C-alpha cells in the first residue's frame, strides 16, 4: 500500500535526521508534497508511524518525532532478505558460485595430473607393482609361455611368491595368484600388465 | 620399439587377411619395404610374431601365417585404453560432464522457481502458517501491540494455541511460543513474520 | 652451502638400503669427503634429517637411521612429486565444498518450494465477501476508524476498489461505495457487517 | 464432454470439507445440475475420482469421500503446481547423479597418482650397467640369440645406443659395440656377464 510505503519514506527522513527527534515535524502542511502522494496518503503514513511509537499525532496540534530508534528498527524491517524473487537469486548466487568453482577445479586437475604424469620420467628403472588376485587364463604358465613384453612393453625384473621376492626370475618362473609382478616400462607398459591379468 | 610396431602392423595386415591364413607370406622378400624399415626391422617384427603362435619361420623357407586369431587378439592389446594420457582424458571428459551437467541443471532450476513463484498467485487468500516456537521478543504480545501488519503486511486471519483453531482471534489475542499463526498476504509477508519472530 | 646435496644423498641411501635402519652411517668428516664438501656443510645436512626426524643422536652414539618413510617424504620435495601433496588437498577440499554445496542447494529449493506452495488447512479460512453499493455514514473512511473486529468479529482481509485487489490493504485503506469488502469470521460476523454497512 | 469441471468441484469441496469424509456426496443427476452438465458427464467425473480412490462405490451406498490428500493431488494437475512434481524429480535425479560424478572423479584421480607415482620398494631393483667397448662374437646380436638368462642369470631391462635410452628394447633388439646394457641380478651374474662380453 503506498501509505505504507510512504511511511517507510517518512521513517527514513527521521533516521537522516531530517525530521528531528523531539520537535513538531515542521513540514506537516506539506508533507504530502515532499513525497509526491496526496494529503489522506500523507495523514495515513503518519498513523501507522504512531502506532509503532516513531510519532505522536494530534489534531491540529501536529506530529512529534518521538523516537528514532523506532523509526531505525521499522526500517530494518524492510531491508532484511525478503520475498520469493531475493530466494531466487540466493539459490541463482549459488548456481554462480559453483560454476567458477568448477572451472577452478578444471584449471587445478590439468596442472595435477599433467605433473603427475610426469614423476616416473627420470627413473626409468623404478618398478610397476601388481599383485596377481584375480582369476585369469595367464595364471600358472611359465614367463617364456606369456610372452608379457610382447604383449605389453613390460620387462619383469622381480615376483614375489610364497612371502619371498624372487630377483631375476628368468623364463622358467611360473605366476601364481597371490604373486605380486614387479616390472619396468613406461606408463603404456603398466596399464597393459593390468589388462592382461584382469 | 619399432620392430615391435611393425609386428602390429604386419598382424594388422594378417587380420585384414592381405596376409592370408596358411600361406607363406608371398612378399617377404620386400615385407620391409612395405612398411619403410630396414629388413632387419622386419625380420625382427616377424620373431615377435612367431612368439605369439600367430606365424612360423623358417630360414630359407619363408614365414606362414598359422592363426588370424591370434593376431586378432595381440591387436587386442593395443586397442584398449592404455597410458595416463588416456587417463587424462577420461578424467577431463567427466568434468566437461559435469560442465555440461550443471549447466542443464541451471536452466531446470530458474524454470523451477519461476513457476513455483506463481502458485499463489491466484490463491491470494491462501494462508500461510508459521509455527512459534523459537523465542522471541514478540511472544506473550497482544496482536493489537504486535504491529503485525505495519511491521510485514500480513494479516493475521487466525491462530492455533493449545490444539484448538481460532478463526479472528482479534486485537486482544495473545501470541505464546508453540502457537500457529495464520495469515495473508503476499511473499515478502510470509518472510517478514518469518524474520519478527525468530 | 649445498647441504641438500649430502641430506639428498642420504636420504637416497636410506631408502636403498646402503644405510641400514637403526644403524649409525658414516662419520661427519667421512660424509663430507663423499660428497665433496666441507664438514660443516656434511654437519648442517645431518641437523636437517636429524629435525625430520629421519636420523637420530639421541642415543649418544652417532647417527643412527630411525626412519625410512620419512626419507622418502624428504626426497619428494626435490623431485617431480614436489607440491602434489598440497595440489591434492586442493582439489580434494573442493571436491567436498562442491558436494557440500550442492545439498546447500538443495536445502534453499526445498525451502523456496515449501513457502511458494498452499498449505490447505481444513479451516474456514475462505472469506466473505460483500459489495458495500449501499450509503452508509461508514463508507469514505479509514477502516480502522470502524473498529470492525470490535463491532462485527470481521478481520478484513481484501479490499477490491475500482477493479483492483488490495490484498492485505492494513488499518488505515479507506472503504468505498462500490468497494468489495472481504473479510474471514463466522456467519453471525457477516450478519453484523451487513447491518453495519446498510445492507 | 468437460467432466474435469465437474471433477475439480467435487475434489475442491472434499478438500474445503463440504463434502465430509467417509459421508455421500450429492447424486448423479443432482451434480449435473449443479454444474450444468449432462449427467453422463457427472458419471465419468465419478469414474475418474473413484479410480484415483478419491471416491468409493465399494459399500454400494452412494458415493463415499475416503481421501482428501488424493483430491489435493488431482487439483494440483490443473494448478500452477502442474509438472512441479516431475521437475523437482529431474532436479534432484540430477543433484544425486553430481554428487555421484564427483566421487567417480575422485576415484580415477587416485588411481592416476598411483600408477604414475614412484613404489620405493627395498628390494635391489637397481640395474647393473654395463659398457661393451670391447669387441665379441657376441655383438651385433639380437639379445635372444645370447639367452643371457641362461648364460648368466642376469634380466637386461635397458640399452643405451649411440645416446638413447631403449627402456624395455625388449628380446630382439640388436646389442652393438659402444652401447650399455642396464641388467638386473646379483653379483654372479655381473661377473658372467662381464665375462660374456670380454671385459
Amino acid at each position: 500500500m503506498r501509505y505504507q510505503k510512504v511511511a517507510i519514506g517518512i521513517a527514513q527522513r527521521i533516521v537522516d535526521g531530517k525530521f528531528p527527534l523531539g520537535q513538531k515535524i515542521k513540514s506537516r502542511s506539506t508533507l504530502a508534497s515532499y513525497f509526491n502522494v496526496s494529503p489522506e496518503t500523507a495523514r495515513k503514513a503518519i498513523n501507522v508511524l504512531a502506532d509503532l511509537d516513531i510519532v505522536s499525532v494530534r489534531q491540529g496540534s501536529g506530529v512529534i518525532v518521538i523516537s528514532r530508534d523506532k523509526a531505525i528498527e521499522y526500517l530494518e524491517k524492510f531491508e532484511a532478505t525478503a520475498g520469493l524473487k531475493e530466494m531466487k537469486q540466493d539459490i541463482q548466487r549459488s548456481l554462480l558460485k559453483q560454476k567458477q568453482e568448477l572451472d577452478a577445479m578444471n584449471k587445478m586437475m590439468d596442472t595435477f595430473l599433467s605433473q603427475a604424469s610426469l614423476i616416473r620420467k627420470k627413473f626409468p628403472f623404478e618398478p610397476f607393482e601388481l599383485l596377481l588376485d584375480h582369476d585369469s587364463a595367464n595364471l600358472n604358465k611359465s614367463l617364456a609361455d606369456l610372452n608379457l613384453w610382447h604383449q605389453t612393453g613390460a620387462t619383469v625384473v622381480a615376483l614375489k611368491s610364497k612371502g619371498e621376492l624372487l630377483l631375476s626370475p628368468g623364463p622358467y618362473a611360473t605366476v601364481r595368484k597371490g604373486d605380486i609382478l614387479y616390472f619396468v616400462g613406461d606408463d603404456f607398459a603398466f596399464s597393459r600388465m593390468k589388462n592382461l591379468f584382469d
